[PDB]
């Protein structure tokens, strides 16, 4: 097997697998970039924004409480590998979605989580 994915095979993947932040994410998403394909080549792609109430949680699992810099974001896991794919992502020497460091919004997250989805969904 390879190393392009959270452990095997990224596919197998659902569309509630994980969540990743906005932060750090250029590095899975190779770190000689400009912008983001994710925020322009994947018009498409599913954002959360991370509410001020929720940050406080996103912050224990972040390890980092940075004030400003960037905007940080919750996105499935399981949509990286498709944008991974994209122009400058496909097979990118600094690509390494394996560290995407996603992972699962709690039972009490998911609530606004869904209820939120709805938005841009229904």
């Amino acid at each position: 097997g390879a190393r392009e994915g959270p452990k095997w095979d990224p596919a197998r993947l659902n569309e509630s697998t994980t969540f990743v932040l906005g932060s750090r994410a250029n590095k899975a998403l190779g770190m000689g970039g400009t912008r983001g394909r994710i925020y322009i080549k994947h018009p498409h792609l599913f954002k959360y924004a991370a509410d001020p109430q929720d940050k406080h949680w996103l912050a224990e699992q972040h390890h980092m409480r940075a004030t400003g810099g960037k905007m940080a974001y919750l996105l499935i896991e399981e949509d990286i590998r498709d944008l991974a794919a994209s122009d400058d992502y496909r097979g990118c020497l600094d690509l390494k979605l394996e560290e995407l460091k996603s992972f699962v919004l709690p039972s009490w997250m998911v609530e606004k989580m869904r209820k939120y989805m709805e938005t841009l969904r229904t």
